[PDB]
């Protein structure tokens, strides 16, 4: 039951190299955890605006990102997606790395186009300690 805070999933993925990873403050990529989310690794949605389903704190669909059955899959992650339904997020990022890589970038995430995108997060992070 692993659900993060806006200031740990912060400073978690601000050791992985996370801000500013392909031109993305690290604001950004919490923002994008918060509204895909709610900050839940456990998080799921089986009914996308596609068909499949999307997996984890980033929400990391089954039809692109990961390999599953009720479907087949491009699996450009490479991975299960039960793997994105545990509590260690180390392999959720690498994906999520994969993902930004893309020609919509961090757009591939409709939340974060939502309420992040424009949005002014200069304060988004300040309350924390990192
Ligand atoms: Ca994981």
């Amino acid at each position: 039951s692993k659900i993060f805070s806006k200031c740990e999933l912060a400073r978690k993925l601000k050791s992985m190299g996370m801000d500013g990873f392909h031109g993305y403050s690290l604001a950004n990529w919490v923002c994008m955890a918060e509204y895909e989310s709610n900050f839940n690794t456990q998080a799921f949605n089986g009914r996308n605006s596609n068909g499949s389903s999307d997996y984890g704190i980033f929400q990391l669909n089954s039809k692109w990102w990961c390999k599953s059955n009720s479907h087949s899959s491009a699996n450009a992650c490479n991975i299960m997606c039960s793997k994105f339904l545990d509590d260690n997020i180390d392999d959720d990022i690498a994906c999520a790395k994969r993902v930004v890589k893309d020609p919509n970038g961090m757009s591939a995430w409709v939340a974060w186009v939502k309420h992040c995108k424009g949005k002014d997060l200069s304060k988004y992070l300040a309350s924390c300690n990192l």
